[PDB]
């Protein structure tokens, strides 16, 4: 295995996703090998921590994932520290110096990774200064990971871009997408342009539409301060599922490089409809959840922390349209939400019925290439066969595939994944700004007829799959959920 | 459901076969409901047997698949019985007698089935004499079941057809094909048809090759005395494994009815190329099973009755070549043996790997879709999705579908089947002379070839899938069999 010479530095350092999920997933590419001798990593916060307790703190951190002792310790000794406030400028020049001496001990070119486990209001400003302040490297690349979230409107993404740009370039950015670095997500191209019979198929003559879910059984828990502000629009389709629609309705790239990929996704993003309040009103939905069966699902009103005149969605539900030739005509049907029948991400894509006739009582049915992300990952396709009867009848049977024990156990952790992708300079599984700023002219739009009240605002039994009005939506144009729960 | 009224006469009704399949499967139509009042059942031997008898045999036969007594009782009375020689015309006049007399008591106006369960060598003698004899019906239908085999060459089932064709049409002969009968073999058609993304790629464009496999473990036991003079040539191939080639190789029909179905199986089958001795050589091989591992697998020639100085193929494995426009430049490679790995009749497309580059160290492969339809009923695609590794790379996965329990009780007997296509007047599940007379000049250049030694016997280990000569015939044109044992 090659080894990469980096040196990776952590804002916010001291944090709880620094210790949870960061430092183990570094570890694994340690143990892993890809990591070996050219590399540091210096963690930074506002705390007074010396090197040793730093070091101590690292040491915690990855002992659920130490077989090796000594392994363990090679790897913590990669590892320093230093005290520093993100909004003091003069500051920066103590960060500049524990980063030149990490380079020097180790002997690392450049090859700098920010990464930014902060709150989302020091971003632009911690980027601002990286390129004043002099700590980016002059040999090598300097690329920045950005935590979610990017923005809360197209203007505050905008602006926080504009910051960013000041140091870096589109390219050498790297926003965190939690469901885009999932191994599901990532076998969709695989299936496409790996396979000419589905590859030959993608598009408007073989598809009649294309669904993606994201339901959840739990409800807003504690994190009513923060998702009364944002909702299902904001919380779940703005960044997960525009991202997973991005990989379904692309064109086929020129190879499979990350700047073809890109482009092939642009092609997609730039053709997708943005709506005025009377298509809003005709093809989304906003959804709250009201009272489930027991006491135990009250309704969203009755939730700690809720406002009670809240009028934020739970549950959203629309159709997407691309002005693609490809696509011309063919819908695709989003959803998501809280307090729903079951939890998971999936995919459907309903072929076209076929037009052959047997002759019997029921003919060809709509054909369906499901895609299971979450919980266990699942490919399955309903194709029309032969009934058991005395009759010849047709019938739909499921041709399924599930990922095996040790297909879990070699999955790389999302953190890991995102990582080494940035290391790689591997920007095909991140989204660029342009998939970004049309996400958000996309969801303002939507979001602008929701806050002046200017379309209804459903309810839904908890354990449902949510209002009929989601039903109505796909009703109106010959289709329906694949996915009834 | 709908009543059938018919009047079936059985020859060789005190056969093994009358008594073990053919009863058990009208009881079956019977217990259905498809039988109900107006039908008769004449059964016709040597035997000098009365009605009661004769009902006695009947219900011996069907004691093991009886439920309720009444229903077993309220069957039999239907039967009759009629000793009676086919070789003595005169005789035909008695039977004529039984089957009016049957007729009248069931008030059947003429529908009548007659099925000839006896030696082939009387085949054409008792359809010359229902016609001059007079025991055809002048009102509804007159329909001939036929035994295998039928003929042993072209000439002989040319002799045959035209002997058949002085009472009945072709569309009035119902050839009895145990594997065309079978429920998976009938699922070709719904896949293909039924499956736009399927449909759409059943041509050159999309598949690689085709392959056929009716291998099993087996040996020749004591069938020694049939075998030796027939061989997997005409055991195998020239009956099973063509008609399973015709559901596979035909255009898409105008409709699903008999006559579309077989006037697209017909087209296939015209342009079925046919052999000579150069390109037999080139094209086919022939092999003996040789010694297994142990003493209880010994070679073919140590069998009982098998005369030692015997050239006589227990395997075949051939490449078929169509000259229509969709087949055009795929190859058909069609397999069959005794004492091989595994007994299995399986059907494997195999499509043209896709030609988009992932850049990765596997590339996309070749897409499998298998359908195996002995011993347990199964559907697998083969298709190429993304490894669970660190970096981007294929790998095959196979989605697959069995068939259930409910499916296996549900499935109707072969012989219950066929016997019920007849009575409906059904023959797409049959072939006609066209298909017959292609399969025969098609396995007679065969033949002509081996007779005269003009083509080596190979030999191969009991227990391999064929001798090497069966790989070198793939490898050719850079294919291979998917089915490894
Ligand atoms: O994400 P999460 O929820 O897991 O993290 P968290 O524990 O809630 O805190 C966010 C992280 O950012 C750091 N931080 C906050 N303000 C900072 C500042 N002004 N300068 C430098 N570091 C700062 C924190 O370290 P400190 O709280 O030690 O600054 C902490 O490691
Ligand atoms: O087939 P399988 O092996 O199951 O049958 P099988 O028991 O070997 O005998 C063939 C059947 O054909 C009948 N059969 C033979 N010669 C006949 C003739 N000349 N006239 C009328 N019926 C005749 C036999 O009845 P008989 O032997 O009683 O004639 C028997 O039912």
């Amino acid at each position: 295995v090659s080894e990469i010479k980096t040196l990776v530095t952590f804002f916010g350092g001291t944090g709880d996703l620094a210790k949870r999920k960061l430092y183990p997933s570094v570890f694994n590419l340690y143990k892993k090998g890809y990591l070996q001798k050219h590399f540091a990593i210096v963690g930074t916060a506002r705390q007074a921590l010396n090197d040793d307790e730093f070091k101590q703190l690292v040491r915690d951190s990855i002992k659920d994932f130490t077989d090796d002792q000594a392994q363990a310790e090679a790897f913590i000794e990669h590892f320093s520290y230093r005290a520093h406030d993100v909004t003091d400028a003069a500051s920066y020049a103590v960060l500049k110096e524990a980063i030149e001496e990490a380079a020097d001990k180790f002997d690392i070119d450049g090859n700098r990774i920010f990464y930014m486990s902060v709150a989302p209001r020091f971003f632009g400003t911690i980027a601002k200064y990286l390129k004043s302040e002099g700590l980016l490297a002059d040999t090598g690349y300097n690329r920045l990971m950005i935590e979610k979230p990017f923005g809360t409107s197209y203007d505050t993404a905008a602006e926080l871009q504009n910051d960013l740009e000041n140091a870096f370039d589109d390219n050498q950015l790297f926003r965190i997408d939690h469901y885009l670095g999932k191994e599901m997500v990532q076998n969709i191209a695989a299936l496409r342009f790996g396979n000419p019979i589905f590859d030959a198929a993608w598009n408007k003559d073989y598809i009649k539409n294309v669904q993606v879910t994201l339901s959840e059984v739990l409800g807003v828990e504690e994190r009513a301060g923060y998702y009364d502000t944002a909702g299902a629009l904001l919380d779940m389709i703005q960044n997960n599922t525009m991202q997973i629609v991005g990989w379904l309705a692309m064109e086929k790239p020129e190879s499979f490089t990350d700047k073809d990929i890109r482009a092939a996704k642009n092609a997609a993003f730039n053709a997708l409809k943005i709506y005025d309040e009377a298509e809003v009103n005709k093809y989304f939905v906003r959804a709250q959840y009201g009272a489930g069966d027991s006491a135990d699902f009250k309704p969203y009103l009755e939730e700690l922390d809720v406002p009670a005149d809240s009028k934020n969605n739970t549950f959203i539900a629309g159709e997407l349209q691309f002005d693609l030739p490809r696509w011309e005509g063919v819908p695709f049907y989003v959803r998501s939400g809280k307090r729903l029948a079951a939890k998971q991400t999936r995919v459907d894509i309903v072929f076209k019925a076929g037009t052959f006739n047997f002759g019997s009582e029921q003919e060809a049915q709509e054909a369906v290439l499901s895609i299971i992300i979450d919980p266990k990952g699942a490919i399955e396709l309903k194709l029309n066969a032969k009934s058991v009867e005395d009759a010849f009848n047709t019938r739909t049977i499921d041709l399924g595939w599930t990922v095996s024990d040790e297909d879990k156990k070699n999955t790389p952790e999302p953190y890991e994944r995102m990582i080494h992708d940035t290391m790689n300079g591997d920007g095909s599984n991140f989204a660029d700004w342009n998939g970004v700023s049309i996400a958000w002219k996309f969801v303002d739009a939507i979001s602008a007829v929701y806050t002046a009240d200017k379309a209804p605002l459903e309810t839904y039994k908890s354990g449902s799959m949510g209002p009929e009005a989601s039903d109505k939506l796909l009703a109106a144009n010959g289709d329906a959920w694949v996915f009834k729960g």
